[PDB]
């Protein structure tokens, strides 16, 4: 009835609420494993699925239930199933969706830990993948092969802010038979909602924004009832990836200022990258507010806003950007996003130190890179703060 | 140098503590994603390992730590690794060590859930499973292959309280180059330690007695540092079935008194399982306590006590089996185990209720068959409970 109409901000306040007879006006949280019967036949019933109710939390938790339901509301999706980390969301698309003998056609620029979710640890339980990059649909039709029944990306990309065509890669997947599987971390529901151009599954990391206060793993599977009942479902209340009731509370409280807090992060960004581009000491800044990065227009159509996180080339390399953030007094130096506390970190000898070269210089993670995720402290502090960091280049 | 002296009662008090500089008493909860470096240099030193410290809480968080350290000291292991539950620690125990093509020998009692994510989930992953009697010996060395890697299994196992011989398996295992997976939720590291019987991992649910009270999910695997560190630990910290600190914090704290509850709950069950036995009504009960206990003594030789957890039959099917609990005003009609309140389960209809009924009557779970997690309530008021249910039997 009424409740479809409802904006954004306010489905991300009131929705999956389901109150109890104490009627406690915010979300309870119920830290217990299993639930009560009133007799034997009401237990037969909902074990045998005859009557609805809960029976034991890694299957039902009522707390994980408000989240669950508020977080599919932001994405526009029929249903969604949390996980104890975004890895383990990760972790129940491929496994709940794949099996022995599948392939997948992967983005190269994925989470570290994802690319070695894949490629060293489901390969070994017969899964292949193939990486290719994100923005060349030619790649990903290419990389194809019969057996291929997933395209996983993440847009935009960390740590480049690279974009992926979500509609192209949907109608590509689908023409062959695959599922577009898209990590949402970089903007969350509140700038982009990928169902919206043909992703079957959006994967979310709720340790990042939906948190957006570092205090919390968590993560979750977006998409249909039927696709999510087909095997992720499943997978989670079996192989017990699950969300603890007290982080699920923290999340779902932190999705009802996430569209605000986004806003925030995202005029800091802007006004940062910019000042950013036209420093001496920068040769390029990646961010996809600015007219200088290549796919602004494809990023525009698919997000309401850029997003907060930009990276950096300095003139100098690895010494002058180890030196700029030795200089920092005020931003963390730390290898994490989606905090209000503004974060810094050198990928090259951090995240990705493991990566070759090569494959560096291909994906284009120079050792002048450094990436910040641009928290909700104000701009001018943050500038000032930068501006130590430049005068530790001379 | 002392402190390896200390008897189990302090160390799961006064292990894993590492106090920060505000000198706290009690352990603290980190609730913290990522950890903050001090310079450039020090970033890149921790993420290439060449210094100790904390990087991320999906694989170091100090409160988890604390949990692992305490529970591996329990179990006399070198290492544990924290998962959010205990199927996850049986997911991690088999894909941090399995791989496609292996083959896992699995006694057939096994928690039902694990004989789904062994049987359907792996099963698509290219692990085969087979499943024998617990208590066969023969059974087991008959359904190993060449390829062969795992055995698995519950003791005391759920609902009957058979006994496996972890010793006689862990030779099985080795002579095959596999391992010996002991899952030891019924117990506890306060009543067995599955490492002295050759074991190579031990699994818990941290949700059932380490906890101790209904409140949180969670998990462990506890083994050799070696052999944790050949893949149990790297798929924790790359698949991300990580622990929640608020979890670990409940669950660390409920180690602290994991001997005096288990001497309460295995007290309360000794008592009631001979009350019970002989009751008219009870046809047989199940209680490694027991006299009639068919592997008493194997029982007694791998645990300090029986244990807690028992099961009777009643004279009569499902019938009487339902007018017994529904009479029942005091105990817990759940499906669930390990907690201070006592908890009553139907099998047949409840934990067993979509395994076929020729399966059942194979395996020995009947339809008048209850389960019974004894709790810590006084054993006078639980026995006048139950006489509730046994008088709602005379009509
Ligand atoms: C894009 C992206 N995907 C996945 C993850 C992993 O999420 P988590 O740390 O909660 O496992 C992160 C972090 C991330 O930034
Ligand atoms: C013997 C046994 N193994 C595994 C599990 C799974 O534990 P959890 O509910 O924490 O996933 C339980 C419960 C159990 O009783």
């Amino acid at each position: 009835d009424w409740a479809d109409r409802l904006r954004p901000e306010t489905i991300a306040i009131r929705a999956g609420i389901h109150r109890t007879q104490e009627q406690e006006h915010s979300e309870a949280i119920f830290p217990t494993s299993s639930f009560v019967f009133d007799s034997a036949e009401e237990a037969a019933d909902r074990f045998a699925g005859r009557v609805p109710g809960n029976i034991y939390a890694r299957f039902t938790n009522p707390t994980v239930r408000t989240f669950e339901e508020r977080l599919a509301a932001l994405e526009g999706a029929e249903a969604c199933v949390a996980t104890a980390s975004g890895m383990a969301a990760c972790l129940t698309a491929f496994m709940g969706i794949l099996k022995a003998g599948d392939h997948v056609v992967a983005s190269r620029s994925i989470f570290g830990t994802t690319v070695q979710l894949l490629g060293n640890i489901l390969s070994r339980f017969g899964v292949e993948t193939s990486f290719v990059p994100l923005a060349d649909v030619p790649a990903w039709r290419a990389a194809l092969r019969p057996n291929t029944r997933m395209l996983f990306l993440e847009t935009p990309s960390n740590p480049l802010t690279e974009i992926g065509d979500m509609q192209a890669l949907a109608d590509l997947a689908h023409v062959h038979d695959a599922w577009l599987v898209v990590d949402n971390c970089f903007c969350t529901p509140a700038l982009q909602q990928p169902l919206k151009f043909g992703a079957d599954l959006v994967i979310h990391s709720a340790t990042k924004y939906l948190d957006g206060q570092g205090r919390t793993l968590g993560g979750a599977v977006c998409g249909s009832t039927e696709l999510l009942n087909s095997g992720p479902r499943n997978f989670v209340r079996t192989a017990g990836p699950s969300l603890s009731p007290f982080n699920a509370w923290v999340q779902l409280k932190g999705l009802e200022t996430l569209g605000l807090r986004m806003e925030r992060h995202c005029a800091n960004a802007q006004k940062i990258a910019e000042w950013l581009e036209a420093r001496p000491e920068v040769a390029r800044v990646y961010y996809p507010g600015l007219d200088s990065h290549p796919q602004q227009a494809l990023a525009a159509r698919q997000q309401r806003l850029p997003g907060a996180i930009l990276s950096f080339d300095l003139h100098g390399g690895q010494k002058a950007a180890w030196a700029f953030v030795d200089a920092l007094r005020l931003l963390s130096l730390t290898a994490n996003l989606g905090d209000a506390k503004t974060t810094i970190t050198h990928p090259a000898s951090t995240t990705h130190s493991r990566v070759s070269p090569e494959a560096r210089a291909a994906a284009g993670v120079g050792d002048g890179l450094l990436r910040i995720s641009v928290g909700l402290e104000h701009a001018d502090d943050l500038r000032e703060d930068m501006e130590r960091g430049f005068a530790a280049l001379v």
